[PDB]
């Protein structure tokens, strides 16, 4: 019911993983140094997106590609929700002709799905940690629409102004503690199969602030 008891659990995982925490604040004065002339997008477009909707969160479980016709199928009922997907999940979609709205990605992957979404009109979500800095470097410039996030807590005092982190350890929970925080009512996830460990756990703690129901 705090953010600054993320900062403790940001401690817990660095050093339960053995995480360089600096790397990890590095990789975000080079994201925020990056956005400082990029193209980016005006964070509160996500806001609009979001504020109000039930939103879909898509990962990439066992259950991805008969997840993506029941959105097929609901999408012509005239109802078509805001979609997030995570990292890789978007080729998923690009495959099933969806395009996501947002896309939280920390470009671990093939960048190929993610490039041809980019393009047609996805919020890229880009995500520091520690062992994506060349990649960063190199591939934030050449996208559009892009939002620059971060794992440190410490974010505001460092004057990191082209950053936001609002909570989460995989790419997956950030997409919804990006729906938590701007202002979504109810999330609807897909998808969903050690790290697995932790995002069952901020998970769970969504579902106490926010409603939290995973397709089947």
């Amino acid at each position: 019911m705090d953010m600054k008891e993320w900062e403790i659990f940001y401690n817990k995982i660095m050093e339960d993983f053995g995480f360089d925490k600096d790397k990890d604040v590095e990789s975000a004065v080079i994201l925020n140094n990056i956005l400082e002339n990029a193209n980016t997008i005006p964070v509160d477009k996500l806001k609009d997106i979001i504020e109000g909707r039930e939103v879909f969160i898509f990962g990439a479980g066992p259950s991805i590609k008969k997840h993506i016709n029941i959105l097929k199928e609901l999408r012509e009922i005239n109802y078509k929700n805001p979609i997030i997907v995570a990292d890789g999940a978007c080729k998923a979609f690009l495959e099933e002709n969806i395009i996501p709205d947002i896309i939280v990605s920390d470009l671990d992957g093939d960048l190929e799905a993610l490039f041809e979404c980019n393009r047609k009109g996805s919020i890229i979500v880009v995500h520091a940690h520690g062992d994506n800095i060349e990649k960063i470097k190199k591939y934030v410039p050449k996208l559009k629409n892009v939002v620059g996030s971060c794992q440190i807590p410490n974010y505001k005092e460092l004057n990191l102004r082209n950053v936001i982190n609002f909570g989460g350890f995989t790419d997956g929970d950030r997409c919804c503690f990006l729906a938590y925080h701007f202002k979504a009512k109810k999330l609807i996830l897909g998808g969903m199969d050690k790290k697995l460990e932790y995002a069952k756990t901020l998970i769970n703690y969504l579902k106490d602030k926010i409603e939290i129901e995973f397709l089947k």
